DNA sequence: GCCCCACGCGGT
DNA sequence: ACCGCGTGGGGC
């Protein structure tokens, strides 16, 4: 739960509505977003072998989306532009694959 | 270096 | 067909 203040300041710096998904994401699950890195253990549905996301947190997520971005409210964009950065958020790696084998020279 | 997003691909 | 991962081109 966060004030309207906070979600146009989110907004403010947000691309797309994907990434404004995502940045909600990082903002209410800060848990798995310390260096931890816990978010690589999950993602939004619990599916491929990894722990499913609080569903009522990701809830409020889609609340906050749909209600910044009206379009949101069709399940087509939702679980095609936001569950994907979600989940792309969550588990992408801290060095890149291709930087971690450059600085091996 | 951080961070985003398109995208081939393999399991379902 | 669909769905999520690993991955890298690339803007900042």
């Amino acid at each position: 739960l966060l004030s309207d203040k906070e979600v146009r300041e989110i907004v403010q710096q947000s691309l797309s509505v994907g990434n404004f998904a995502a940045r909600l994401l990082v903002r209410l699950f800060p848990e798995l977003f310390t260096t931890e890195n816990l978010r690589l253990q999950y993602n939004h549905s619990g599916a491929c072998n990894k722990k499913q996301l609080d569903p009522t947190r990701l809830r409020l997520i889609r609340h906050y989306v749909e209600a910044v971005y009206p379009r949101a409210k069709n399940d087509r964009v939702w679980h095609y532009e936001c569950i994907p950065s979600i989940d792309e958020r969550c588990r992408r790696p801290n060095r890149k694959k291709c930087d971690i084998l450059k600085k091996a020279k």
